[PDB]
């Protein structure tokens, strides 16, 4: 099996007022091993983490190239055991075939179903293993743009 | 069962004269536990609080990428008892979508039928607990943008 | 039963010439409790005071995004016993939604019926109370934007 | 009955040449209690003046957002018995809605009838009395505004 | 009977070259009490002055707001008796409906007959008297804007 | 009966280069009293001259608001004996109206017949007298406004 | 009988690179009293010279308000003995009825007849007299204006 | 056969908020050589790496003219064996051509087929041996352009 | 007979990198007097010199308003014998003449027949003399402008 | 027979970061002689080298207008023998033939066949020699022009 | 008979990046009295070279208005014989012209036929002799205009 968990994103916006961007790098603590045993597993078929991230097409989003998402999974304290980083894209359309895209659908849009989203996904653990067997407590998740704008987060653990 | 209640927010506005924006961040005392034992249980069923929010579709309004509504719980005093923080995205719609949407629906919103607002819902304390019996009385809730209009808010606490 | 009372407003205009906006915050003496013994209860039927405001959708009003109307009451003397503040928005239309209406209901707005106006309504002292018998006289009301284009203003005081 | 009198306002362009302000605030002595004693009475039934005003829908005229029309009444030299203030909005109009009025009233306006004026009445002393039995003489009417355009000015004083 | 009298205008134009404007407020000597005594009566039925002047409907003429004509009757020698000042307006009309006024009445506009003037008329002596037996001699009238754009003046003088 | 003559302009042009403006006030000395006693009559039946001015509508020209044409009769040496002045302006067409005043009268413009001309006429000694018998030689005619184009002048000396 | 004489401008052009316009004022000494005694008559009937001017509608050309021709006849040596002075004006077209007319005429400026020419004609020695019996050798004429386009000029002395 | 490799690219944005620009050339640690003795052969039939690159038809990413991807193989350590480089061209199209595509393949795009991808392939080890026997452990690949997007890449290591 | 011969230009360059325009003035030497004695005769018929000259009608030909060719006779050394010098004039046509002779001759100008040449012709040696028997070897001639555009020049020595 | 040879440039991009252009000239180190006795004859049947060069119309592309690529062959060592120089041109195209060639050959591009390639070729050795039988390596080839964009280069060495 | 020779054209292009101009002019060493003795004659029937240039019609080609070629022959050494000098024109077209060029052509433009030059030809030494039986070696061409776009160029000696 392979259970979720809901990403909440932070940001401190101390600073003076902006246009549009953001005043930090979005961070966030998710949080894993619950009250009951049901965690990543000491030696258990290797893990496949893919962070399900949620963007919609702003014109703004369109803008920024590439951004990378990294990732630091903490054990017991400030404890960091494993670290990665993947640059991801939004998935481009042109002009045209967005005046097509929301002209032919026209149907569905203006009645709820399935709206202007275009959900990412990116894995970032392909094979993911928890050696010495210092338990894996939760995730720093964290995108290095000032300039972006995102619904929510998911991240899937999944096994093999 | 599950009773709301209204937030009415305020914010100074000593300082001088602005395009439109605001002078500060819009912060409000909600206030709760009234004359009668009606308030958050003392170990009830966890609570699942949503700030029920309003947004017009502003240009102005859609301009804004993130806002982070955060949550203060006090009991006693200037006595914080639990903090969170989420981040909130306005839904985003097309140019072109959005003259389809005036267009198609201009039979109902000429004649006040479900006018063109955006109420938005986030929730911020799923699966809330009062622990060590300390009574909590309200809450202050603040939305961290200088720029935003929105009609009203409410505060939805819910049992399971 | 429930009897209003007409708002006038005033603002001093000492300053030098501007563009469009004023030159202080409109306040506003309201006066209550006329000649006869017909006025806010000893001990009545909870009052629900309504600031029916009056506001015509010029491009210039619509630009403001919010502006808090504040109150006061003041019994003998320069003595407040009671304030509040309610923030309030100009209820958003679209462009293409003022074409239609304008020209939808052009046989009405043609010939004196029923005008381009969008008269507000915020409730600001929802279950009213008059307090240790200190007799309320009136009330200064006073609105927050130097730059706001409205024609006159009710303010009902309502029983139950 | 009721009788109306002239109002000849005058201002004093002492000043340099300006694009389309005027140089001062347009005061005006209106003058009353003629020759036969027909003035406002002793203690009659109070009166209810209106300062029945004109003016044209420029584009300039439109734009000014509110101005407050003051009153001060004298007696016998220079001595004010009583004073008021009305702030008053000039009446809106969209663009679309005045096109369709210069299209659609285009019979009436090209031959003299009813031509494109907007005639104010902005009621300043309703319910107004003459105490101490001191005659008011006349008064000192002023708007408060250097850019204004208006044909003429007309004072209904009224009895009941 | 009323016999009128011609005005002509003269200003300096000692200064500079300008844009368009002149180089003085118009001022104008009108001449009365010819040689035979048929002139303002001794205690005639009382008089009222109209000076009824004359403009095209220039765009130039058409952007000043207000302009007060003033007067004063001389008598012998530098000796005033009698002033005035009348404010007034150049009588306004929309763009639109200068473009049908042109287009339906393109059949008279065309071969000479009632061109595109707009005389106006402004009384400034109702109700003229000529006290203590002093002869006026004539009236100095005078315009107060350099921005001004007229063909003639006529100055009725008219009995009762 | 009555005899014109012509009137030819100069000016001096010493100056730089300018735009389109010339560089002093156009004057011309007008000649009269030729070889032949055919003249300004002693006391003749009185005389009323007119300078026909003619103009052509160029932008230019047509910018141009109020200009005044002054006079002087010169008698015997430097010796002026009257002077007067007129201000005069070009006679006002709109736009619309000159596009159909070219398109409708396009078979007489296109052969020669009555060009685009817009010939003035100002009165300017009505009722003309020569007095105490010492004779007039000519007259010395300025227009002050250093950018005006003009065909030419001629000077009607009229009986009556 | 009438003979005329061909002029040739010339100009100095010393002065660096302009735009458009020339660097001095084109001067021409047109020559006569050619090698038979067929000049200038010793009292003739009196003489009308005209400057047939050569002008083409360049719009450099038509900008150009007023010009004066000067001239001056010299006898022997550098001896003037009479000088003149015309001012004159390209004669006026607006830009529809230029358009009107090279679509009108389209089938003759095409082919080489009556090509976009507009001939002057000014006479300035309108009765010309050759007095003292000095013989007059030529002219020097000259037009005042650095910036105009001109193909050639023919100058006409003609009998009465 | 031939097994292919993923390539993850990373850079460090440590700088501050740019437009749309990176902050350092993208670099790639691929690492080869598992676990397995899979590898490049010790004297094998040669190899013909090609970098698949992967790239959206960006208005940004169609500016960048060309680009040249380098290669640096490791051994043990910070031990480089062999380097390269070639340079790259994004394949043009035209905008006319662009809009015929995206109206043509309206059947495709619309449904998940096809998208709107220009995968490269550029080989830069043609004929690659691997001498001395000292294993090759990895490659670090890199892009030098500052401006560029794209999705990912593989890295076809081939036999023949 | 008349014989003609080339004229062949040149002009410095050494200047720096200008717009369009040349460095200098376009001078040429002409030769005469070939190695058989056909030259300009003795007391020959007397000659009339034409330089044919040659433009295009490019747009920045067309600017230029006039230019004086000049030319000077030189006989045995740097010996001027005769100077003269001619303004001369591109021969002017309007833009929408252009646009109907480049639609309606479209059939000879797109297969070489008559191409968009504008030849000019000016005389400048009408009635030529070659006076005290010093022979002329040939011309010096010579435009002064510095921005035109030219094919080539003929020069036409013509008898009569 | 003739035997090619692919080319690939490189150059440096040391430097900070430009808009489009590179930083340094491209060069390319060629090479020749391989491991069999199969290169440049010893005197053969003299060579004629062509270096054919692919080139995109891009819009950038375009504008350059000439650029001259060299050649140097090279021995043993740093050994130049023979040098060479040709300037070559982007083979010009209008924008309305471009529009008609992407119109008319929509069926080709659309589907891979034929792409918008635009390749040249240049030849720089005809009757190529190789002499005093020292052995030529390689070539040096080298464009100067830091903005050009280029997919690839071959280099024909062909014998007659 | 007549034997052509190719021109190939170099510059230095040492200075810094321009926008499209070249660094120098182009100048050529053309190389002619090849191993054969076939060359320009002793006395042999006079030469008439011609230098065939060769021009695309592009925007920046159009601009340039003359340039003039040179020429210089030298003999054994830097030894210059002869030089001459020639301008020469772009020869102009209009912009409808090339419209409809562009559009009439579109069936041999669009297949490799008759391709958009056009190919000068300037005769630059007509009747040409080698005097004092020194032999010229060849030729030194070079055209000055650091503003130009041509392919090639052949260079025709020819007999009569
Ligand atoms: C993010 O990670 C965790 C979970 O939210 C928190 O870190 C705590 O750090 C203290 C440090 O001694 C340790 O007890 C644990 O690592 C965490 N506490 C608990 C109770 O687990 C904190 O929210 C964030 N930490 C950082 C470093 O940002
Ligand atoms: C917002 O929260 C409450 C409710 O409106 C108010 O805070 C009061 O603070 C005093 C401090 O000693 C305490 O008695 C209570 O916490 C509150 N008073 C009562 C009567 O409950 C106040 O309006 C706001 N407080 C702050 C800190 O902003
Ligand atoms: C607004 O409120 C009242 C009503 O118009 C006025 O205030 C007066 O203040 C004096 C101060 O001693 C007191 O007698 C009463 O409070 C008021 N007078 C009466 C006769 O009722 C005044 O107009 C305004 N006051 C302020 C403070 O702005
Ligand atoms: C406006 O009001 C009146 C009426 O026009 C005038 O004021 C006069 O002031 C003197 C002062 O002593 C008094 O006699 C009366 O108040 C007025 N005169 C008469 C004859 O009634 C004057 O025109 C204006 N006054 C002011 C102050 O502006
Ligand atoms: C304009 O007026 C006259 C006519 O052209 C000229 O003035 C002359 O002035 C002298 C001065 O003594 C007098 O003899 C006459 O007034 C005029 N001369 C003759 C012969 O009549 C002159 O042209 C101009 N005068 C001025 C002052 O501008
Ligand atoms: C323009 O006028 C004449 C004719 O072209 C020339 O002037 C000569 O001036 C000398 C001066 O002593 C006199 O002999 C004659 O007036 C003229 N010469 C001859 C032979 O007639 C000259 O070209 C020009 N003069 C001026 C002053 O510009
Ligand atoms: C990229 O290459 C490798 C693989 O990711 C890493 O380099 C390590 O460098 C140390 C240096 O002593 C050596 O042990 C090996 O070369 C590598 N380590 C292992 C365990 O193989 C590192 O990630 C990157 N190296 C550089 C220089 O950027
Ligand atoms: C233009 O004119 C001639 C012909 O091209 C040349 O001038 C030579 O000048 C010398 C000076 O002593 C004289 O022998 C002759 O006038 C000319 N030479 C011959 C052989 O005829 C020269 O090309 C040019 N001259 C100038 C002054 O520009
Ligand atoms: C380009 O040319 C060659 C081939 O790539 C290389 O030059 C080497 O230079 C050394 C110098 O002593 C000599 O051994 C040979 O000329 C070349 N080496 C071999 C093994 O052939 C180098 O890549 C480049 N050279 C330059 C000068 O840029
Ligand atoms: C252009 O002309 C020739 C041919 O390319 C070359 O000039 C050489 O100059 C030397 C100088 O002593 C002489 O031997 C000959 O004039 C030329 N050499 C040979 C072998 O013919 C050179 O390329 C260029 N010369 C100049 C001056 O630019």
């Amino acid at each position: 099996v392979s259970h979720l968990s809901p990403v909440h994103f932070y940001y401190r916006t101390d600073c003076d007022s902006s246009t549009t961007s953001l005043c930090s790098f979005p961070v966030a603590n998710v949080s894993l091993t619950k009250g009951g045993r049901d965690r990543v597993l000491m030696y258990g078929q290797p893990y496949r983490v893919t962070l399900e991230l949620e963007l919609p097409e702003s014109p703004v989003n369109q803008d920024l190239g590439m951004f990378l998402v990294t990732i630091s999974c903490y054990t017991r304290g400030g404890r960091i055991i494993s670290t990665s980083s993947r640059s991801v894209m939004l998935h481009y359309r042109s002009d045209l075939l967005q005046m097509l895209d929301t002209l032919v659908f026209s149907s569905l849009l203006l009645f709820g179903f399935a709206e202007q989203k275009q959900l990412l996904e990116v894995e970032l653990y392909a094979d993911y293993r928890e050696n010495s067997y210092v338990p894996t407590t939760g995730a720093i998740i964290e995108i290095h743009s000032k300039r972006i704008q995102l619904y929510g987060a998911y991240l899937r653990i999944h096994a093999h």
